[PDB]
């Protein structure tokens, strides 16, 4: 029954970036790594815009005490990009790198060598099976599914998964983690998109499809969703805001594995923007053009 | 270019209320129909309270002004069992009564022939063409889909249908009134569902199949839309809050149509809870119970 203090984040993007920050807010000494220095350089730069975001907010009478908490935060977070060094001695991995089994499977193959042996392994994964993660290392019992939403520092939902093989206590340390991190832990099996993904993403691939159908213009797709739904954002707002690419992948991996469901056929637009390397905010442009 | 000035609303259930409340609050004359005074003094007591909730809230500083908004709305929404003695001196229409066409198509037939040249005929159909209700007249030029969103004393949008035989001085007319009622009119194909349901429904029968499969609970899941995605509602709650019964006959349509589109593949429980007549909050009971 371990106590998370010290996090290894792999994975500086959309949510290892968040999911450093919170961990790091909340008083946890985190390393954060990626394959380059500069990626790493515009993580915690990010990170960095999303405290001060927080502190112009929340300690606009104190500004003082704001840069403080600003300050202690990046300074609790350490960047890396020595993967196989930094668990040696920690007490939780988080992986957030990009959604792909293999490449998942080789990662946690390696770092299951290097890691100390106390030390706690969690994938992030939108649509891939923890147990099929969870078997690429001899580690299973301290292996399972740790899925944060975007973006980390606002969504209060964390998914929990148990594979047939995570111990209790593994799942408990995790549980307990999510808390300390002010978030709420929710347990799920290990099913493909586990709750949210399985029924957000067909949807959002729906709204895709609906507009390739030239039923109706994105646009409008999203105005009617947010007025006519309530929803915070539209569809293809969305889809940008998560990464086309991402969302590709989750997709193309479901269709390979049941390619007769017509829910996860893949979309030519979406392929499309993927290809020209448009996915969303992430570069400035998906969908729909950013500044 | 006519002006909505008098409007029946033919329906007082979970829309039709909503329609009339906001139709009467705004200044246009209404009158509500039902099949019987008994569910008419019922429809009227609900507007009563949902106009109270909207009156401690866009008059809370001034309980006067709240008094006189609720009666003079309610004292302005007559109620009648028959629409046909009514509608020959209306401008609009708009009907909100069960989903089946064929109920449509004969209320509609009939009224054709009550209702005084100008009057325009709407209907707020979930899932249904409204180019197959409009047939059941010889008033097309003067038909279209105003479609509204539950409840509707809050949600803003308001998609305006036209067919290909709807005029444009019947759509304008439409818009304004829309804009009238301090609404969000957004035009619309004539497509099954329109924007909203086609991506809505589907989704909210994914939840319900991944309940069925076994996959999570209804509690889990509605606690993981919200918290994961931002939702207002959970897709239980939300199903229950819509109706299962109109939610059944949506699907059974869209089944019937596409046989073979396994979105629209019609659930077991979603067909008990309504053969046992639980459909909701509106019955005290759908897949949760109520007061
Ligand atoms: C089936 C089809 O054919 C088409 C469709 O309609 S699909 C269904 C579309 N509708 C949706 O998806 C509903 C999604 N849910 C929502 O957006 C929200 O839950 C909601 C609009 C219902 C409000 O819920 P909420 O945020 O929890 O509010 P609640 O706690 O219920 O009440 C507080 C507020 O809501 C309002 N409210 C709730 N129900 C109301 C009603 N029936 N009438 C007037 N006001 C109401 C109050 O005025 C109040 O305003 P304040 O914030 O100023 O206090
Ligand atoms: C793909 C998978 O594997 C799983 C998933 O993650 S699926 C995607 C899940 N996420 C969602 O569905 C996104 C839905 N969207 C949302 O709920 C909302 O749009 C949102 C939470 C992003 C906020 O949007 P918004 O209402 O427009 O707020 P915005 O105007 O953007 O900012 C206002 C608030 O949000 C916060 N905020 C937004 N982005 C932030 C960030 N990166 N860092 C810190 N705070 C942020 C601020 O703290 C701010 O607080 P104040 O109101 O006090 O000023
Ligand atoms: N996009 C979302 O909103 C969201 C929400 C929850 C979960 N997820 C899942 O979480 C994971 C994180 O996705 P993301 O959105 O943050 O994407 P991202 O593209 O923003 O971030 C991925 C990061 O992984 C790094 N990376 C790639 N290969 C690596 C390797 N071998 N070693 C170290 N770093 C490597 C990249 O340089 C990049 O910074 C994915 O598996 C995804 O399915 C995504
Ligand atoms: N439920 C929703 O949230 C929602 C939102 C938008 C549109 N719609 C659509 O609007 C219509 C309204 O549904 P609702 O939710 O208000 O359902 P509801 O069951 O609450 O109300 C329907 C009302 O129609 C009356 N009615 C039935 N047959 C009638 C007839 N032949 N003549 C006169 N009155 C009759 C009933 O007595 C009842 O009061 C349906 O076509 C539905 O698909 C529903």
């Amino acid at each position: 029954k371990i106590i998370v203090k010290h996090v290894t984040v792999i994975g500086g993007g959309l949510m290892g970036a968040g999911i450093a920050q919170v961990a790091a807010a909340t008083g946890h000494t985190v390393v954060l790594v990626d394959q380059t220095e500069d990626i790493l350089a515009k993580s915690k730069k990010g990170i960095e815009e999303s405290l001060r975001k927080v502190a112009k907010k929340k300690f606009a009478e104190n500004p003082k005490a704001g840069d403080e908490f600003v300050e202690k935060t990046l300074s609790t977070i350490a960047t890396s990009t020595d993967a196989a060094s930094v668990v040696h001695s920690t007490d939780l991995v988080v992986e957030a790198i990009v959604e792909n089994l293999k490449v998942k499977n080789e990662l946690f193959k390696r770092l299951d060598k290097f890691a100390a042996e106390h030390t706690i392994f969690a994938s992030n994964t939108s649509s891939l099976q923890i147990t099929s993660i969870a078997n690429a290392t001899t580690r299973q019992d301290r292996f399972a599914g740790l899925h944060f939403f975007n973006p980390v520092p606002v969504m209060k939902l964390v998914q929990v998964i148990k594979t047939p093989m995570t111990s209790q206590k593994t799942f408990e340390s995790l549980v307990d983690f999510s808390k300390a991190l002010g978030k709420h832990p929710v347990s799920c099996k290990d099913t493909p998109g586990f709750i949210v993904n399985r029924l957000l993403v067909p949807y959002l691939m729906e709204a895709i499809r609906l507009y390739e159908r030239g039923d109706a213009s994105k646009e409008d797709i999203d105005t009617a969703m947010k007025l006519g739904a309530g929803y915070p954002m539209g569809p293809f707002e969305l889809l940008d805001y998560v990464g086309l690419d991402t969302t590709k992948f989750i997709v193309d991996g479901w269709h390979e594995m049941d390619a007769e469901n017509p829910l996860h056929q893949p979309s030519p637009s979406l392929n499309k923007l993927v290809a020209e390397n448009k996915f969303g905010k992430k570069t400035g442009e998906g969908f729909y053009k950013y500044k």
